[PDB]
């Protein structure tokens, strides 16, 4: 099939929790009500088997042909990862104050270059989940290799 | 010593051929003409050994303690990778015309978010090198572990 390092152009949908969270189809982007005006639509180029896409997308692409389309189910391990409890940290309120941040339950904040979701605040102790937003989530893609190019 | 998955805050300065190309130090970036107003400066949080920094940087970090600062020279294979002959692709000039790009020898173009440097344009096809700009390059870092979160 398509082997590691081959520059292919790919089309992909991709759903999480029923709703669609990512696509190269702009017509479907409007219809689902997710269309971001600052998004590069149509097929995009990648080097197959090189971490440029989710691991499970890389695998499917390696066992596909030029012009082929597949629907693929990605378990968390193959998508954005499993949720890791060690990425839930308890941070002193003062650390937020000095940075001009007012932490609020359910707020997503950037701390030291990194996004976190605020879980709770108790007694000057802020619990932050730094796991990826979609970690622990099954994603579903439809992927199509439009062309190969070497 | 730092354990894998451990959340650490780091600061660093990257040099190639004696020139600064990356830094968490805003002042130094401005002094050295590489300041990027879209970049977030100051210490940056990462998870040790989880591949969020260069392989050789991850290794140093695992070998280090909090508050510790060191200088390391990384071979291409522990930094941005060796030059990859398979990443030099012969792309048809028709693909440039339709995009409205004039290929110029030495110019850096983007195809689908992937940068490439134009090497030559012969027989109706453009040779493009899609290697990282610093592939094959030995790099020096100054790295400090500023703190451990936990």
């Amino acid at each position: 099939m398509v082997e590691k390092g081959k520059m292919v152009k790919i089309s992909y949908d991709g759903y999480v929790d029923g709703k669609l969270f990512d696509t190269t189809n702009e017509e479907l982007a409007k219809k689902e009500g997710i269309y971001n005006p600052a998004m590069i639509y149509g097929p995009v180029a990648i080097f197959a088997g090189e971490g440029q896409v989710l691991p499970g997308l890389d695998e499917a692409i390696l066992e596909m042909d030029v012009g082929e389309e597949r629907e693929v189910v990605l378990p968390p391990e193959k998508a954005f990862g499993k949720r890791d409890p060690s990425k839930i940290k308890l941070i002193p309120l003062s650390e937020f104050t000095k940075r001009g941040i007012k932490p609020i339950k359910g707020l997503t904040i950037t701390i030291d270059g990194i996004p976190g979701k605020i879980v709770s605040i108790n007694s000057g102790r802020v619990l932050v989940d730094f796991n990826h937003e979609l970690a622990g989530k099954e994603v579903k893609y439809r992927i199509k290799i439009e062309e190969v190019v070497d």
